[PDB]
């Protein structure tokens, strides 16, 4: 690896991307740790991985290490035409409580900190070990060439929309996240004209299990 980010909130940035050893829930663990590795920045993308083992509090996320596309504050979702992104990944085992997911926060306050927002949009590409997203099942949705189970609920005051695969995982994926926002704007009254983009990330939420290793073979993200 080019860089090993094994410290709590170990951080790298470059080429308009960033990487964080985001162990935000680790104090709920009874044992374990996690490191995030920058493997490459080849071909306009990021190659990275994270290794971990966690015990304790099986409904509590211990971490969400991520790669993020850096964005400028004050961009209304309605004024973003496209958020094209692709990811290729593997997990070395699936007998773990973990997901792989895109995470996007938006807020009416354009200076909202990056830990949250008014709304969260997640696109889950894996759902291992019997975990649940925030909230309850809402409906099925056709987007990005697939069928999704949409779940909705609240994390504090933040409304969370999570799009889940009905079956299996999706280890090679590409989409335009604006298709997901546009669907929410039309059918869920999502206030895109007053919401600013806060973060644009992909990573893995880790609850319990391991030793496990997530490899992101390639990540690319743009927005226009
Ligand atoms: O909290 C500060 C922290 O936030 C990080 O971003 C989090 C979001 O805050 C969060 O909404 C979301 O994590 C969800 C996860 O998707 C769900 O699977 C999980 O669901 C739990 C649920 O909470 C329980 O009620 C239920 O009983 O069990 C299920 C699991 O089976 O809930 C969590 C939130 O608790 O996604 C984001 C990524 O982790 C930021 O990354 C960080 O910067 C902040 O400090």
């Amino acid at each position: 690896q080019i860089r090993s980010l094994c410290e709590l909130y170990g951080y790298w940035s470059g080429n308009g991307y960033e990487l964080l050893n985001n162990l935000w829930g680790k104090d709920t663990a009874t044992s374990g740790w996690q490191c995030t590795y920058l493997d490459g920045t080849n071909n306009g993308g990021i190659q990275w991985s994270t290794a971990w083992e966690w015990q304790g509090a099986p409904d509590n996320v211990k971490s969400y290490p991520y790669v993020g596309k850096q964005i400028q504050r004050g961009r209304k979702i309605s004024d973003i035409n496209s958020m094209r992104t692709s990811v290729s990944w593997t997990y070395d085992r699936t007998d773990i409580r973990a997901n792989v997911a895109y995470d996007v926060f938006t807020a009416r306050d354009p200076d909202h900190p990056n830990w949250g927002g008014d709304y969260e949009l997640m696109i889950w590409l894996a759902r291992y070990g019997g975990i649940y997203p925030i909230g309850t099942f809402h409906s099925q949705v056709n987007l990005a060439g697939r069928t999704w189970d949409l779940w909705t609920g609240y994390n504090g005051n933040m409304r969370v929309y999570s799009f889940l695969p009905p079956s299996g995982d999706i280890r090679d994926f590409s989409c335009d996240i604006k298709d997901f926002f546009n669907y929410l704007e039309r059918n869920h009254g999502y206030p895109a004209r007053e919401q600013n983009l806060i973060v644009y990330q992909v990573g893995t939420e880790c609850f319990t299990g391991g030793p496990a290793r997530f490899t992101c073979r390639d990540f690319r993200a743009d927005l226009w």
